[PDB]
This record gives C-alpha cells, sequence and structure tokens, in this order.
C-alpha cells in the first residue's frame, strides 16, 4: 500500500507515536512526476496527528516508519489514497501518488 525508499537518512532513533503531531515537508507528485500539492511551495511546515483519519493512509503509515530527520520518498497505491474515485479535477481514479516527505519534528 506504501512503500518507503528514503532520501536522506534520520537519526534512526525517533519514530512517530500514535497521537503524536507529525511535523513535516511535502510535495505531493502523481506517478507521472506532476507536482498537485506542496507545502514547500507555500514555504510552511505541514502539521498532522498520527491516528486521525484526515491524512490518506499511505502517507500517514509511511510517516510512521520514518525517524525525526529522515527524508523519503512514500510510493503510495490507489488503495491507501484516494482509490477509485480519486479527487476530479488533481487526482485522477486509481491513481498511484509519489510523496517526497521529510519528517521535521514530532510535537
Amino acid at each position: 500500500g506504501v512503500q518507503v525508499e528514503t532520501i536522506s537518512p534520520g537519526d534512526g532513533r525517533t519514530f512517530p507515536k500514535r497521537g503524536q503531531t507529525c511535523v513535516v515537508h511535502y510535495t505531493g507528485m502523481l506517478e507521472d512526476g506532476k507536482k498537485f500539492d506542496s507545502s514547500r511551495d507555500r514555504n510552511k511546515p505541514f502539521k498532522f496527528m498520527l491516528g486521525k483519519q484526515e491524512v490518506i493512509r499511505g502517507w500517514q503509515e509511511g510517516v510512521a516508519q520514518m525517524s525525526v530527520g529522515q527524508r523519503a520518498k512514500l510510493t503510495i497505491s490507489p488503495d491507501y489514497a484516494y482509490g477509485a474515485t480519486g479527487h476530479p479535477g488533481i487526482i485522477p481514479p486509481h491513481a498511484t501518488l509519489v510523496f517526497d516527505v521529510e519528517l521535521l519534528k514530532l510535537e
């Protein structure tokens, strides 16, 4: 559902726990490499609570496998993203997504 491939290693020790706020920088891309969303383009980190059902499954699960300081490529199956429906106009049906995510800190 999600496959993680490290771009830059983190501390390899400090991983998110359920209920912690994960503070990340990210860029979300369709399979073709085209960016549809980025906290980097906003110049402001994005926060989410691990376990809340706001953020797509694969993005959360991928981040749970990351340590503080790590940057990684999360390849997310539609099953763990927007599924059959997608988000028409932005995310097509059955889309594989790629997120470049850096776990900045936990709060």
